[PDB]
């Protein structure tokens, strides 16, 4: 509920970022997706 | 399409993060999302 839209969507964005990486053929996308991944991880761990 | 994927579907998150900011009472969410906003801005501006 609170987190489907804040993390569960983020998962598909990281995933989609890997698709767009190839189409846009730029390592910057991989760096953006990576950096986001850590923030997203903060939600997908939330202390634990 | 790539941008529909990593811009439109990004934007809703920054939106939903705000929806789920005040209820969650962690400034971390706004801080995370601010960063995300910049990351997404890269796509929407795609300057270089």
């Amino acid at each position: 509920d609170y987190l489907r839209e804040l993390l569960k969507l983020e998962l598909q964005l990281i995933k989609q970022y890997r698709e767009a990486l190839e189409y846009v053929k730029l390592p910057v996308l991989a760096k953006i997706l990576e950096d986001e991944e850590k923030h997203i991880e903060w939600l997908e761990t939330i202390l634990g």
